[PDB]
Order: structure tokens, then sequence, then C-alpha cells
């Protein structure tokens, strides 16, 4: 997409080295913004071939709660194996939170169905927000949350939301968190009954790996492609009870997929 | 500052008419970001003149931790006089997370201290962060934090910050806003051995109320002058032992004060 690529020619423009947790090297910035209009199109990638079925399955699972990888793995996504020990346990990450952010009075607050009524009652409010940033459950996760806060916004019938994405892998991460995002305001705004606005991206430490330099280099010279359609194929009676059947991406004519490695 | 007035002149081109929770109507755009580069000068709006005095009590009140209006009082700060309860009592705003976060286990985590340390032992962090937004505390608060959510970075020596504001009153608040986070940052820096790097505000939405109309369109007819110079007098031994008469700013020549309003 026109402003993905140009996030990527502005980090190897002017990015700085940064290493990482491991010692991997990057280029980084810090603070960036990016604006999709969901109108226009469902905003995934076309410069390479970007697969949604695990981003998905990823997403009911957040929003089902539980941070035992065993729904993943009825359906083989294996992109929280890495981080998962023997029972299959994350600690409480992303859907914890959401669903159950516990309190110190012994509370577990659904942030979800907080936001939902939020936008079915008081449209206007200037705090509709989902945080996964529970400082006192960061050391029981397997990892600190990378998309770490979000907020919704209603006006003119449609409905935006902001990601704050603390760290940002540009190359392997950013296609699927904001293929996830947006297909989570498409899922909220069809059970509010209204129409979908703006996927708003703002990144904290923006990188670029070394070892994806290859890679970028290639995808820059790509020309990008018609946005695709997001389909919902049926309403569900609420935002916990949709099924990976129910979504397709029509129009989709990406360029060819472009593989890129991690380090250990 | 030009930043500042290109927002302005953004609402007021591209918002659309939104209400508040009192019903005081607004102009509002969602999702906005901004950087000041902290070595070109301190960002102090200068198309209108704007006093420092409660908003330096204010920033040695939240690192202090104590959310009673007291230390504010002994100053005459009346800031935060309207949110406050018959014994001077807040609820747990600001300070309370940033120095004493409840965890559900019974701890009470110091984020300001978990920063300094994490900035001076591991500086490629990605995850150096202070939250205000603990939901679990919100509802005993006076009101939910606007500025929810900042992250620290470091590179070539210098220190950056990010703001995410969830809700910002473009006329009468932002200006302070930045000033805080700026001053913030400065002293950090310091504690340190670090330079300064940029100030990055992130909004989410971001409006001028219907009733600063007039002191916008002022304010917009004034060229900015050059940014002032923040002086720290004196390095105390921690980020907790500023005092107000260590600050100075020099070389601020501010266009007139505007004075705006409030509704009830």
């Amino acid at each position: 997409m026109k402003q993905y690529l140009e996030l990527m020619q502005k980090v190897l423009d002017e990015g700085t080295q940064k290493n990482d947790r491991t010692g991997t090297g990057t280029l980084s910035i810090f603070g960036h913004q990016m604006r999709f209009n969901l109108q226009d199109g469902f905003p995934l990638v076309t410069t390479k071939r970007c697969h949604l079925r695990s981003i998905i399955h990823e997403l009911l699972w957040f929003l089902q709660g539980d941070t035992n990888i065993a729904y993943l793995h009825e359906n083989n996504v294996t992109i929280w194996d890495e981080w998962a020990d023997e029972n299959g346990d994350l600690g409480p990450v992303f859907g914890k939170q959401w669903r159950a952010w516990p309190t110190p009075d012994g509370r577990h607050i659904d942030q979800i169905t907080t936001v939902l009524n939020q936008l079915k009652n008081d449209p206007d409010s200037r705090r509709i927000i989902v945080s996964a940033w529970n400082v006192g459950e960061l050391d029981k996760m397997a990892l600190a949350p990378c998309h770490a806060f979000f907020q919704f916004y209603v006006a003119d019938g449609k409905l935006s939301c902001q990601l704050y994405q603390r760290s940002c892998d540009v190359f392997l991460g950013l296609p699927f968190n904001i293929a996830s995002y947006a297909l989570l305001v498409h899922m909220m705004a069809q059970q509010c009954d209204l129409e979908v606005g703006d996927f708003v991206w703002t990144g904290g430490d923006t990188h670029l790996y070394s070892n994806h330099m290859d890679q970028t280099h290639l995808q820059l010279s790509r020309e990008p492609r018609p946005l695709p359609k997001l389909i919902i194929k049926r309403k569900p009676e609420s935002i916990f009870d949709y099924r990976f059947e129910d979504f397709e991406i029509e129009g989709y004519d990406p360029h060819p997929g472009i593989k890129a490695p991690v380090a250990i």
C-alpha cells in the first residue's frame, strides 16, 4: 500500500542502527502514523502476498479471552508456539486483558463488552479504550504486548479506531497488525449498526531488521495493486460469536509472497 | 508554533461537529501526530502568552505521587480544584499510577523508577513505558486521564518520548500538555546523562471547542516567534528531587495572551 511503502522507505532513509533484546540489528525510527480509510478497501498489503488464515484465528482467539494456545492448535495455527510453555500457556497476554483485566479488589473487567456498549449508548465518548498494558501482569506474560492500547471514535455514522503499537517489525509484523485491527473495526461496526471509518496506526519503535533488507528492496520495487474487499458472510448475534468461515477477502491480486527470517 | 497552528487549521478545515459529555459543541478530528525536536528550542507556544507556573508545579506534584491537592494549594495552584472533593482528594489519578500503580496481589509499582533504570541499564528497550490507564481504578478517579500512556526511546545519545493523548482541547490544553512532557524529557535526560531528542505528540479525539473559535481565528493570524530556551539551574540527585525554582525559560517573546472560557 502507498502508506506502507512510504514507511518502509522512511525507515531506510532516516532509520538509525538499533539492536533488539537478542542483539539482532535493525534500522529504527521513533514515532510514525498512518491512516487507512476502510471505505477505500480492506488494507491488506498487495506488494507481497499476505495470508490472513492465522490472523483471523488469532483475533477470534483474542476475543475469546483464553490465553492457552489449545484453540490455536485445534486449527494448526502455530504463531504463538515459540512463547508457550509445556502446557500451552502464555500467561495473561492480550485476550486475558481484553476480556478479564484483573483488578486489585479481585474483579475481572471485560473491556470488549465495555467498549461495545459505550459505542451503542455513548458514541460521543472520548474514553472508548481497550488496554493490554496491565503493568502488574507484565512479568507473568510470555512477552509484553506490542499492540498495547487502542481507542474507538464515532462521527457521521462511521466507526474509527487508533492503535498505539510500541514496537513494530515493519516487514514481518506490520502487514498483519493492520489487517487484524481493520477486521476488528469491521466486526465492531457491524455489531453497532455503524459504517466503517478510519483505522489510524501509530508506532513507537518502528524498525526494519537488517536481515529483511533484501526483501525490503524487492518490495519497494513493486507498485501497489487495488485494495481488496472484506466480505462478512453472516451477521452474528454478538462480537463474541464470529467464526473463521464468516470472513472472505475478494479482489486480492497481490505480487508474489516474500519470505523473511528471524534470528534466535 | 508551526505544527501547532497547522493542527488548529486542520481541525477548522476538516473537523466534524461533535459534542462533549456536558453537551458542549466542538469541531473534532481523530488521530494526529506532531514532532518537536527539543534541540531546536523549548516548545512553548509563542502565538499567545502561555504561563508555565501551574504546569511546573503540576509536574512535580505528579512525580511526587500524592493525589491530594494539598501541595498544589500550598503553592496556590488551583487547576485541579474543580475535580477535588471536600478533603482535597482526586482519587487515584496520574501521580498515583505513575508512582504506585496497584496490582491484584497488593503491590504498588513505581513506573517512574522503573523507566529511569531501564534508560540507564537497557536503553535499547522497546518497552520503556508509563501508563496512567489503570482500568480497575478508572471509576475511582475524578476523571480518566487525558494524557494516558507514554513511551521513551534512546538513540545516538538522545532521549525521545511519545505521548498518547486520548482527548485534547487544542486551544486551552494542548500548549500545556506539550510543555509538561517536554519538561519531563529534559529532567529525565539530565538524570540519565543523555541529550534531548524529540517529543512526539499523538492525539485521539482532538478538538476545538465552538466557544474558542474567535480565539483560534485570532491566534492563526499571528506568526510564530523563535522558540525559547529551558534552563535547568541545578542538577538534583534524582528525578524526585526537582524544585520549582530549578526551572527558567529564557528568550520567550510571545504575542499577547488570549483568554478562553469553559461551559459548565
